[PDB]
């Protein structure tokens, strides 16, 4: 499962790109 998040993916994730909504960008973490 992957999640949006900020200011950043957590240990033990991925970063695998950016979300861009409710006004601020993401990262998108797996």
């Amino acid at each position: 499962a992957c999640y949006c998040r900020i200011p950043a993916c957590i240990a033990g994730e991925r970063r695998y790109g950016t979300c861009i909504y409710q006004g601020r960008l993401w990262a998108f973490c797996c």
